[PDB]
DNA sequence: GACCACGGCGCC
DNA sequence: AAAAGGCGCCGTGGTC
């Protein structure tokens, strides 16, 4: 390429190198741009931000985000790794995808500049014919990257001294715990080694083995193990209570409060666009998808999700969500029945699995169900299900024969998936997103048999992320509208902050968006709570 | 200090 | 553990 002066012209493609991965916590060392078999590489790079118009080239979200960081309203464009993902979905780094398409990731911002532009030009000669995957890049994904970019950039307020509070509360609870599991075992070893453990309770308690780990054949020590385990020795409960608290002190309680940023006072995660196998988001650093919610410890970690002084969190979380998906994508008649009638397949699960009429199950009831209906839908043996749920196994056969057969049509669409996944390579969405699944034709049944269970998944949660997408697109120009905030996606859930005056408004606002977001053979519902912390705006 | 494989486990 | 699918992070034991 030839070397000019910058700024580049218009339309350009942006290269740039940051001190780490974290745009939020990024010193921006290096940034270039490319167009016209040019390169302009910038004096001064953060006051070369002032020059460009929107960031466009690989990545392009993350230098979004850390231009926000700095006041500037530098939105993200075109980016080759959207167009990659959706191409193939194992495109996930920019490593991968120069290899595949066209070049190679270095480490200097004129080459990735250069990068971007050849990248884009092949990327989107392959996406030419491909109306449908083009239709998700221009309604969907590029315009979402914009979105996300204000996410990361404004981030979640935390309560800090709460947390510091509760740790040294917890830190004392551990401490009894694993003094008693000493006590009981007749010697103190590192709990946190499952290898230590494995000894104590299989050769020195002679307590007898479930299973066996994967990768190395050890004697699994997993959770539901031990909870098979449970009244074959006292050790084992304060053995799952140490597990419960040590895991929730060592990945939210002690580390969150250290990622306040100076600048914000709030906690900002990444949205990451291309990087699951079915197009979901994932987040990361931290990752403020998997806060805790289910256990009393865990509950008060997500209280301490806050709202700004002034404010009020919204969360909206749809009901039942690949359930009715499932329905508009498999057409049984029985499953669209349930949806038009306003009935809840959790709920009626619950009634089953607790022995009680449906008007009596409280809300605990209906989420243990929860993870027994998909489990159930997306493959679950017999056995598991009778381990799960402490039933004989013929009881836990017959659940799953009755599930089927009570949803005749779910089994076929299952069938015409797969049958078309053999055939094509690739399984999609509704929307046409794709991903291949080779491994459907393997000769070895247990290989292909999971890859089946990927196979048929994809669709429905796929799908159910499209729709999810989409509402994120079509909710934000809503939002800046009415000074309310979009803070955090976590797969079929939004959290916003609105001032509190307006946060009514922006809740039926949001939840009317989010159930016309596209219109299927059944209704959408979306169940909305208004509160000053995340653990109480889901009531 | 930084990485890794692994088992394990938090959320959807 | 197990014929659920999809993620990211933690400590240990280990290397470099
Ligand atoms: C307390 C509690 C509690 C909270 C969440 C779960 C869960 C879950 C799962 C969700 N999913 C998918 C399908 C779900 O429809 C989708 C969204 O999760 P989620 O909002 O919790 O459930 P869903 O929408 O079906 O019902 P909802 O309670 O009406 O929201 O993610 C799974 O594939 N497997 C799961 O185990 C289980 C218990
Ligand atoms: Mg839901
Ligand atoms: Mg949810
Ligand atoms: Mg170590």
């Amino acid at each position: 390429l030839e070397e000019a002066p910058w700024p580049p012209p218009e339309g350009a493609f942006v290269g740039f190198v940051l001190s780490r991965k974290e745009p939020m916590w990024a010193d921006l060392l290096a940034l270039a741009a490319a167009r016209g078999g040019r390169v302009h590489r910038a004096p001064e790079p953060y006051k070369a931000l002032r020059d460009l118009k929107e960031a466009r080239g690989l990545l392009a979200k993350d230098l979004s985000v850390l231009a926000l960081r700095e006041g500037l309203g530098l939105p993200p464009g075109d980016d080759p790794m959207l167009l990659a993902y959706l191409l193939d979905p194992s495109n996930t780094t920019p490593e991968g995808v120069a290899r595949r398409y066209g070049g190679e990731w270095t480490e200097e911002a004129g080459e990735r500049a250069a990068l971007s532009e050849r990248l884009f030009a092949n990327l989107w000669g392959r996406l030419e014919g491909e109306e449908r995957l083009l239709w998700l890049y221009r309604e969907v994904e590029r315009p979402l990257s914009a979105v996300l970019a204000h996410m990361e950039a404004t981030g979640v307020r935390l309560d800090v001294a709460y947390l510091r509070a509760l740790s040294l509360e917890v830190a004392e609870e551990i401490a009894r715990l694993e003094a008693e599991v000493f006590r009981l075992a007749g010697h103190p070893f590192n709990l946190n080694s499952r290898d230590q453990l494995e000894r104590v309770l299989f050769d020195e308690l002679g307590l007898p083995a479930i299973g066996k780990t994967e990768k190395t054949g050890k004697r699994s020590t997993s959770a539901a193990v031990l909870e098979a385990l449970r009244e074959a020795h006292p050790i084992v409960e304060k053995i799952l209570q140490y597990r419960e608290l040590t895991k929730l002190k060592s990945t939210y309680i002690d580390p969150l409060p250290d990622l306040i940023h100076p600048r914000t006072g709030r906690l900002h995660t990444r949205f990451n666009q291309t990087a699951t196998a079915t197009g979901r988001l994932s987040s990361s650093d931290p990752n403020l998808q998997n806060i805790p919610v289910r256990t009393p410890l865990g509950q008060r970690i997500r209280r301490a999700f806050i709202a700004e002084e002034g404010w009020l969190l919204v969360a909206l979380d749809y009901s039942q969500i690949e359930l009715r998906v499932l329905a508009h994508l498999s057409g049984d008649e029985n499953l669209i029945r349930v949806f038009q009638e306003g009935r809840d397949i959790h709920t009626e699960t619950a009634s089953w699995m607790f022995g009680v009429p449906r008007e009596a199950v409280d809300p605990l009831m209906r989420r243990a169900a929860k993870t027994i209906n998909f489990g159930v839908l997306y493959g679950m043996s017999a056995h598991r299900l009778s381990q799960e749920l402490a039933i004989p196994y013929e009881e836990a056969q017959a659940f799953i024969e009755r599930y089927f057969q009570s949803f005749p049509k779910v089994r076929a669409w299952i069938e015409k998936t797969l049958e078309e996944g053999r055939r094509r390579g690739y399984v999609e969405t509704l929307f046409g997103r794709r991903r291949y699944v080779p491994d459907l034709e393997a000769r070895v049944k247990s290989v292909r048999e999971a890859a089946e269970r990927m196979a048929f998944n994809m669709p429905v949660q796929g799908t159910a992320a499209d729709l999810m997408k989409l509402a994120m697109v079509k909710l934000f120009p809503r939002l800046e509208e009415m000074g309310a905030r979009m803070l955090l996606q976590v797969h079929d859930e939004l959290v916003l902050e609105a001032p509190k005056e307006r946060a009514e408004a922006v809740a039926r606002l949001a939840k009317e968006v989010m159930e016309g977001v596209y219109p299927l053979a059944v209704p959408l519902e979306v169940e909305v709570g208004i509160g000053e912390d995340w653990l109480s705006a889901k009531e």
